[PDB]
């Protein structure tokens, strides 16, 4: 196969050709970007279990000099709050909003949806929310008011990576 | 230009510096990320076609010993259902909610929305609903009860990627 | 540490093996996915500035033979439009959606939200609107109609590669 380090005409740039081999396998890997240094993007599926509280995920390990990037995306949810398992990607659990006597209603319509996520001790703690009309939930509880906290019913990509 | 393989004092690990060179050109491409090993994610636009039907999608190739992985993400939505046309990156064509006669009225409010997706034989099988108030939409079709199967008025981002 | 060209027998395809060395580092990076040339996804978080203009994002240099490529990807959003500030990961302020007499009320139940992006001259020109129930808004500005237009109420994951 071989490889070598060649040069084309268009602009003024050098190039490692190693399209003769079929796959390159490294353990670590950075690159640049417009000056900056980053590794690849790595994701994750991810849910908040029951009981209302900040979802931990690990920080990944960076490459000497590269500090650890997150972010979330929204890839299902409803306003079932905690009525609610989104953990598979297949398939979806949503029974129903909490009602005033604590019963599963009907499904709430939405004002917003809140990802929050900070890094503490190569941890990303991430919360949620997710704003409902008002009238609906008990006064108290995860589900209260017009809000639907850390939620059940939300599935999110976790994206880290890291850069200078 | 040439490259070497230098070592940083700072901690315990080697590097492979081809940074000398201004674009290192790969055909399949492997990194490890804490223990795991993973191909780059890549991502493609997606939309729904008219219908109602899911949305099929061909798996990316992997390199032996890798799974094929997949995760769908919010773009845009809205309420119109299959009065849509989602599948331009630069603007969108949402005409409204399919009404109890069959016409297009104003958008609905909506609850939530799911996505969906299986491997079936080297295919990722893509579902998505969007849950919208009630008591708009005919009893049947498509496009009813509370539910928008599989809508046009959808865009999402897949990500596909290998990993063991 | 060294390197080299090695096989296996399951299928018919070479691999470099680097995985000897502890990082790799590259400035530019491309690798193949099912005959396609891409170069690295490469995430940034984004808001608009207030206003209700459109958000101008500078589009990476790619390699020699690719095109720009581009995705937003919703991660929070509200109903608040101008009275509003994502901008940081870690904690959101919504104050609630413009009256017809120009105060801060609840916040709006919500039809949908649109993401553009065009490419004019290495830039790619991004837009947004939220959808709400009618009723609400004044009849002119920024969030008028039904209508919260390049609003703040919105962060998003900006992604950006080459691609032949």
């Amino acid at each position: 196969s071989c490889l070598s380090v060649r040069y084309d005409t268009v602009g003024n740039k050098t190039e490692l050709d190693l399209k003769q081999i079929d796959v390159v396998s490294a353990k670590g890997l950075s690159f640049e970007s417009d000056g900056k240094t980053k590794t690849p993007v790595v994701s994750t599926y991810e849910t908040f279990q029951d009981g209302g509280r900040a979802k931990t995920i690990n920080a990944i390990e960076c490459p000497t000099g590269l500090n650890n990037r997150f972010a979330a995306v929204v890839s299902s949810f409803s306003t079932a709050g905690q009525n609610a398992n989104f953990s598979s990607e297949s398939a979806k659990d949503s029974q129903g909003t909490t009602q005033k006597d604590g019963s599963k209603g009907p499904h709430a319509l939405l004002s917003g949806i809140s990802l929050n996520w900070t890094l503490t001790n190569k941890v990303w703690d991430v919360t949620a929310s997710i704003g409902i009309e008002s009238g609906i939930l008990p006064t108290s509880g995860i589900d209260s008011g017009s809000l639907l906290r850390n939620p059940k019913s939300l599935s999110f990509i976790a994206f880290q990576w890291c850069e200078n």
